[PDB]
């Protein structure tokens, strides 16, 4: 089983006890580690950090202490130039500019492989063909990463994809059958699924539906993305389930209405270390005093609530659950967003060093 586990090159910038730096990452808690994120200037893999070539080789010398670690490093995010990507796919020139670039940066700083966010083909900006024209960027990776291998002699560098659950980003941007065979392994994002643009309380990852739900709200869940990327051609055995390690907040409209589907106002109060309103890390919400947490039945997640605050979130025995779960499919393993948001040094939580991301490592085992 595979644990992949994202590292964050701006969690160096958090207050605190919750600043995170390679210095923070356990070699051994993770079969792979990828670096988010990396940019894109003139069609060419690019650092976006003053300190990212000093980084790289922290991170990729963890692999001193766990020779059984692969690293990669991922490419895109949300904050991404909107036009980058859709540029660079356009032509063939453009293409081999990009993969040609990965190839070198990706050996100079002694990466492993290459991971793709790419928020996303066909959506939000990029245009219908960019969905086939991913396709051709992924098969242009993998055939020019298994050449590179035979004239190197070095390991072939992997090449993996961050996609989304969301139904119709996924009808718009991937062909699934055609980009799975040349992905070594595929990390969806299950997750984000729902959050304070909508105006009652939901769950960022809850597993099933509720029984209330129906229509396109009834796929709004892990359950129904992991079988829409199956039954799309992804071989279970790459297809990776993501887990997140923070939760998504709201304001309730009233302190006395706390239910799942609440009316709700806007998004929950920033946290004290990650300074976003509507999310919170996992080590923000373990300690809450004075809360009430409930569990959804239906959708084996729990949910905090305190005043007008309402957090839904994963814990140690939903992590469990999740497992479970991949298991009982037979995916390839998990995937976790981010290192730097569960308790990574014991700080706050009273549950010892990364204790849900741990819980991943021993259940996997
Ligand atoms: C706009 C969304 C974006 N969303 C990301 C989750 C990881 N996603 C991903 N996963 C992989 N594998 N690649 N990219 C990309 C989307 C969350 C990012 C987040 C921000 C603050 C705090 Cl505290 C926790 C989380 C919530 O806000
Ligand atoms: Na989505």
């Amino acid at each position: 089983a595979k644990l992949v586990c994202y590292f964050t090159n701006w969690a160096q910038y958090r207050q605190g006890e919750a600043r995170f730096l390679p210095k923070d990452l356990d070699p051994s808690l993770c079969t792979h580690l990828i670096y988010a994120f990396a940019g894109m200037t003139n069609h060419q893999l690019s650092t976006t950090e003053w300190n990212d070539e000093t980084l790289y080789q922290e991170f990729n010398g963890l692999k001193k202490m766990n020779p059984k670690l692969k690293t990669l490093l991922a490419i895109g995010g949300w904050n991404f130039g909107t036009q980058k990507f859709t540029d660079m796919v356009a032509t063939a020139n453009n293409r081999q500019t990009f993969v040609n670039s990965a190839i070198r940066f990706l050996r100079k700083y002694s990466f492993d492989g290459l991971d793709l966010d790419w928020e996303y083909p066909g959506s939000q900006g990029s245009p219908a063909v960019d969905k086939e024209r991913f396709t051709t960027l992924v098969q242009d990776l993998a055939n020019a990463f298994q050449q590179e291998a035979q004239t190197s002699g070095k390991e072939r560098l992997l090449l993996s994809a961050a996609v989304p659950a969301g139904q119709t980003y996924v009808d718009a941007g991937y062909e699934v059958d055609k980009i799975a065979q040349n992905l070594d392994f595929v990390n969806l994002m299950a997750y984000d699924f729902h959050g304070s643009w909508e105006k009652v309380t939901g769950h960022n990852s809850p597993l099933y539906k509720r029984q209330e739900e129906s229509g396109a709200a009834a796929s709004l869940n892990v359950d129904a993305a992991v079988q829409q990327w199956l039954q799309k051609g992804t071989p279970a055995s790459k297809l990776i389930l993501g887990m997140p390690t923070y939760g998504r907040s709201f304001t309730l409209a009233s302190s006395s209405d706390t239910r799942v589907g609440a009316p709700a106002t806007g998004s929950g109060t920033p946290g004290p270390f990650t300074k976003e309103g509507g999310m919170l890390a996992y080590y923000e919400v373990c300690s809450w005093k004075g809360a009430t947490k409930q569990r959804i039945q239906d959708q084996k997640v729990p949910y905090i609530f305190r005043d007008n605050q309402w957090v839904g979130f994963d814990d140690v025995e939903s992590f469990k659950t999740k497992v479970s779960y991949l298991k009982q499919k037979g995916l390839g393993g998990a995937m976790v967003w981010a290192l730097d948001l569960d308790d990574f040094a014991g700080f706050s939580c009273n549950q010892g060093r990364y204790p849900l991301i741990q819980t991943l490592r021993q259940e996997l085992s």
